[PDB]
């Protein structure tokens, strides 16, 4: 495989997340009014969390579910829907990308939060508690 | 004022390094013949570094010199040079993913050195030894 060890698919996989909710949670601040928004800097985290969305699910090789990992076992027993919800997440963030060209706030929030269902709705099912 | 804490950029520009190092080494390895050639899968491990490539700058803040880091202090002192050198690596990333557009080969590793010497270039100056 691409990975020497588990645990390089493990880091890869939780950096490519980490990453991304840095750049989801600076798009929600705006929204929420936490901070001043800006189009330019949100229409970046959009493309930012869009590239991202893309790189984790090749970190999920069979064999990494033990060690340091919040990944619950059950994602290879269900790998077929895991990857659909992945599959998803792009989607949505894609779509989040297209709202950030746009002016309409009310278009960003909903959008944005299709994505945000994406993050808690695997994390239920996939992550430990 | 994206980073709670100085801990947190460091993490965040030591990710993203992290996953451009697994995308761009795998286009090394069909280039220089360690694994066979996709051209497919090359456009992707593309794709991948140019938007990795957009991230580590912004983790680059004030007093984040100090902790568990291997960036120089003078990073900040040169500012100027480093952001420079930055935006090249945007730059040649960017131009590496037009390139995998064509089939020349000859331009596929000339365009792939010209991003290998942004990170040895940077990294001479600016990471510790
Ligand atoms: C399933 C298809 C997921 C989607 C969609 C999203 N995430 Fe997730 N995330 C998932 C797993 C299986 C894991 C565990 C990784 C491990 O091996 O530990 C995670 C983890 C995270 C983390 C923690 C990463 C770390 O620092 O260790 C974060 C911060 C995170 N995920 C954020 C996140 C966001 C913001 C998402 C939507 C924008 C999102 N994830 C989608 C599974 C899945
Ligand atoms: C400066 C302008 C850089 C360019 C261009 C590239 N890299 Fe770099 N890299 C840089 C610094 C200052 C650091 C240290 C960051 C820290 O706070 O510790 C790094 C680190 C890396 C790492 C290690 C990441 C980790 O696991 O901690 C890798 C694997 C890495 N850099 C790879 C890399 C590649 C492949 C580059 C070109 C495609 C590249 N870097 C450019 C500074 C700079």
């Amino acid at each position: 495989g691409n990975f020497k060890e588990a645990d390089d698919a493990i880091h890869y996989r939780q950096s490519a997340f980490s990453l991304m909710a840095h750049n989801f949670g600076d798009m929600g601040a705006m929204l929420k009014g936490k901070k001043p928004f800006d189009s330019e800097i949100f229409t970046m985290r959009a493309e930012n969390v869009a590239a991202l969305s893309k790189l984790p699910l090749e970190g999920f090789i069979q064999g990494s579910d033990l060690g340091d990992t919040e990944a619950l076992a059950k994602i290879w027993t269900d790998k077929s829907d895991f990857d659909a919800k992945m599959v998803s997440l792009q989607d949505n963030a894609a779509a989040l990308l297209l709202a950030s060209a746009s002016d309409d706030k009310k278009l960003l929030k909903q959008s944005f939060m299709k994505v945000a269902k994406s993050c808690k709705g695997c994390h239920d099912v996939y992550k430990k508690d």
